Order: C-alpha cells, then structure tokens, then sequence
C-alpha cells in the first residue's frame, strides 16, 4: 500500500505542513522506463531553498514559478524534498506568505565551483550550470568534461542517450548527478533521477 512509492530509501515522512514559493521548475521528463514522469523544482521558504523532486504529475500546475503553495506529507531525502501521492499540495493562504530574500534566491540558481564540489561528502546530489570542454560517446555511455574557470570534472551519463547531443562549447544544466569519491580522482555520475538540459 505502499506510501512510500518512488522515494527515496531513507527519507525521512514531514507531515507539519511548510508554505514555500516556487522559484524554478523542468519539465516533465521519463527518468526511468515504464515510470510515471518526473519533474525537477527548487523551492524556496524565508530561511532556506531546497531542491525538489516531484514524482506525482498531477502536480505540475502548482508548481509554477513565483506561487506559493504549502506542502504536508513529503518526504526529506538528505536535504532533498521528495513529493508523491502521499502529500498534500495545496495554495497558500494569504498569511502563510511571506518575501524570499534575495540572497536565498541567488544562492538557489548559483551553480558551485568544481574545486568546491569535490569537497564535499561522497553522494552529495550535484545541480549547477557548466560548460563542456569535451565529450566521448561510446556505446554504453556519454562521458563529458565539464569546466569553469578553475577546474574541471568527469561526468558519466550510462542511461538512454537520446536528447544528450551537447556539443563542446555549450553550457549544460544538469539536475541530480550523484558525486562519487574514493580511490581515485571524483567524477559525477548519473542516477535515477539525472536530468540534462541546455540553456
């Protein structure tokens, strides 16, 4: 009966209802052969942004830029809000409203330098905007570079590769990459829910 329904393995049920306003919000897209589209949004509240995964498409509407809606029973993967047919997603009421400070927008649409991306903990979800200095398609595989001024990083994208004709030169958006660390240099690599998109 399974509430818990593509979400996440640990993620942790809030069912205190939180008014957020919508800051940005993809398109549905398939992340997975014989799912339910997804969408990616990042959201924001006075004190905080968050990424967001929203696996109910019924959904979409109310997840247009500048509403604000007020969220109960979604889930809370490391950070991540994860939402399915378990939550409710309603408007806002007036008093539930509030100013998003500028500094909360700019640092949810700011993208990390690459030297300080790999500082952080191994599984660390990766969003951002960069540009590729160069890619190899094979087979079973589109492995990217990407770079910024400073540095740059491995991207691997095993899953279908059927909208990934990037080229050099152009500036990639990408949502949900997983960072992996070990016995060797970092990269980024696709999972689940990795989506890529220009602009």
């Amino acid at each position: 009966s399974t509430p818990k329904k593509n979400i996440s393995k640990g993620a942790v049920l809030h069912e205190k209802p939180m008014t957020v306003m919508v800051l940005t919000a993809t398109e549905p897209f398939n992340y997975k052969e014989g799912k339910e589209n997804m969408f990616h949004a990042t959201v924001a509240t006075e004190s905080k942004y968050y990424r967001v995964k929203v696996f109910n498409m019924d959904l979409k509407e109310k997840f247009t830029e500048n509403q604000f809606i007020t969220i109960s029973k979604y889930f809370n993967s490391s950070g991540i809000l994860e939402i399915n047919e378990t939550a409710t997603v309603s408007e806002a009421a007036p008093n539930q409203m509030f100013e998003v400070p500028k500094n909360i927008i700019r640092s949810a649409k700011e993208t990390l330098k690459i030297s300080k991306i790999k500082e952080l903990d191994s599984g660390t979800l990766i969003y951002g905007v960069f540009a590729v200095e160069k890619k190899k398609v094979n087979d079973k595989s589109i492995t990217f570079k990407i770079k910024d001024n400073e540095d740059n990083i491995k991207v691997v994208w095993d899953k279908e590769q059927h909208n990934i004709n990037y080229e050099k030169g152009d500036k990639l958006q990408l949502f949900s990459f997983h960072l992996r660390k070990g016995n060797g240099k970092p990269i980024l690599h696709s999972g689940n829910h990795s989506f890529i998109k220009g602009e």
